């Protein structure tokens, strides 16, 4: 990696993106982005930060970053360990779970969900599976 691939089916109410992998032993950060490849908009930007232990997420829309959402109930990533991330897309929001526990919801900023057709993953991670 960096991993950058086409979603074989674009996002919509009820669509899923599953990330399985291993956060590096000496990791500091990694990113999984849900892109609208046509305008280069990042509708969903999940950025777990191992060093400060914060799950950051934002949207990069019209060449400009929005307001940041950090609110978590627990930090589900730990260096040297395997994680599974399920990203579920609902009508009004994304729902993200990590390792069988609910992590966060994220209201849709990029409203035209069918235009989200790209997945990008980079950072201090070892990618096992994208589904």
């Amino acid at each position: 990696m960096p991993f950058a691939a086409r979603l074989n089916t674009p996002m919509g109410p009820g669509r899923t993106v599953v990330v399985k992998g291993e956060v590096n032993a000496n990791a500091k950060s990694f990113n999984v982005d849900l892109l609208a490849g046509k305008s280069k908009d990042i509708a969903l930007h999940l950025n777990p930060r191992l060093n400060i232990k914060a799950f950051v997420r934002n949207s990069f829309l019209q060449e400009s970053w929005g307001e940041e959402e950090r609110n978590i109930t627990s930090f589900p990533f730990s260096p040297g360990m395997y994680f599974e991330m399920i990203i579920y897309c609902d009508v009004r929001e994304f729902k993200v779970a990590v390792n069988g526990v609910h992590s966060l919801e994220y209201k849709h900023r990029f409203k035209e969900l069918s235009s989200i057709d790209t997945l990008e993953i980079n950072g201090d991670i070892h990618l096992l599976e994208v589904r």
